[PDB]
């Protein structure tokens, strides 16, 4: 998160962190044994890590679970983006407390103008490379799909939306992908692309959850 600031420790019970050896990817919480992330942060060997906020020093709260499936979507194209979702099931059930909880699915698609909460362990310069240990956060608004269009001719479909500033300097980053953007208490977006991070006319892009809501409900019905 680049113009953010320090969320607080485990003010954000949904973030989680995904390891590898090291964080990789955000992902939110959505159920004691499901997680929402972006399917470009796919990998073998994940291991969830729930109420973190020092990503690299144990402070009491965490939960660390292996998954044990990942569900990539059937349309997800590496290429475009489109259709940047993934599931992840837990090994087992996390405990869930006030630290680490669940973020409710839309029920409904938000609208341009809405405020968000984006957050993650990404790096925080537009310009060069620091990755914070602690979770940062950033308050930005949903942007106009015609607005987002014209940021990025020829590669907004449906199941995007643009959010942040047109002027630059607050938005997601490396490192930020795959985890939330809440908006009224709802899981809205999933971090998903962009072109650098903070610069002019170049907005975070973020997949659209609520077109989601129906195939993760029956994918975890079914799984
Ligand atoms: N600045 C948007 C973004 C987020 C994650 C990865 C690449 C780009
Ligand atoms: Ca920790």
């Amino acid at each position: 998160i680049v113009g953010g600031y320090t969320c607080g420790a485990n003010t954000v019970p949904y973030q989680v962190s995904l390891n590898s050896g090291y964080h990789f990817c955000g992902g939110s919480l959505i159920n004691s044994q499901w997680v929402v992330s972006a399917a470009h942060c796919y990998k073998s060997g994940i291991q969830v890590r729930l109420g973190e906020d020092n990503i690299n020093v144990v402070e009491g709260n965490e939960q660390f679970i292996s998954a044990s499936k990942s569900i990539v979507h059937p349309s997800y194209n590496s290429n475009t983006l489109n259709n940047d979702i993934m599931l992840i099931k837990l090994k087992s059930a996390a405990s869930l407390n006030s630290r680490v909880a669940s973020i409710s699915l839309p029920t409904s698609c938000a609208s341009a103008g809405t405020q968000c909460l984006i957050s993650g362990w990404g790096n925080t310069k537009s310009s060069g490379t620091s990755y914070p240990d602690v979770l940062k956060c950033l308050k930005a608004p949903i942007l106009s799909d015609s607005s987002c269009k014209s940021a990025y001719p020829g590669q907004i479909t449906s199941n995007m939306f643009c959010a942040g500033y047109l002027e630059g300097g607050k938005d997601s980053c490396q490192g930020d992908s795959g985890g939330p953007v809440v908006c009224s208490g709802k899981l809205q977006g999933i971090v998903s692309w962009g072109s650098g991070c903070a610069q002019k006319n170049k907005p975070g892009v973020y997949t659209k959850v609520c077109n989601y809501v129906s195939w993760i409900k029956q994918t975890i019905a079914s799984n």
